[PDB]
């Protein structure tokens, strides 16, 4: 098994800009074969041996977002910086 | 005496974007000759008879801001959206 990865429970929600229902991140990461443990608001995710592409929290975010679907991500224009 | 005006004690601080010291609003409004009473967090201000221009809380904001000096107002760029 690859080394474990610590990631905030709401990190996929913050990156996607979507308040996913509770347990959405943990269920998806378990669906792809990873061991998910809880420690307050921080998850510890050990990806399966056939997923060495999962090395960082960003890799885990891609798993939750692609399984939940990118079509649920809303179109929100960022604020205009004073250019 | 013109009719009394009710205004939050922090309204000049919000309009100016400046955290004025404690009691600055009530001090400046009594200086120009108004009667100031405290009802929790809301002030009740009765302008003097020689100040009929003081009819709304915005007029009271100008009195506090101009006596403290507009130079203390910082320069912050607004959050303009994508045009
Ligand atoms: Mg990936
Ligand atoms: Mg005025």
């Amino acid at each position: 098994s690859p080394p474990p990865i610590r990631m905030g429970v709401d990190v996929p929600d913050r990156i996607a800009g979507v308040a996913y229902p509770q347990g959405t991140t943990a269920r998806r990461l378990a669906q792809i074969g990873a061991v998910v443990t809880h420690d307050g608001d921080t998850l510890t995710v050990t990806p399966p041996s056939w997923r060495p592409d999962l090395r960082q929290p960003a890799d885990l975010v891609e798993e939750v977002l692609r399984l939940e679907g990118l079509e649920v991500i809303p179109s929100v224009l960022p604020p205009a910086p004073a250019g």
